[PDB]
């Protein structure tokens, strides 16, 4: 998971990355564990 254009492609790719793994169930494991 590691100009204003450049700032909000970034954020969106960030957004995409964490969306990956938190549409699994991975919040629910961090909990657990």
């Amino acid at each position: 998971c590691h100009s204003f254009e450049e700032k909000e492609m970034e954020k969106q790719r960030l957004l995409y990355q964490q969306a990956r793994l938190h549409n699994r169930g991975a919040a629910e494991m961090v909990l657990q564990m």
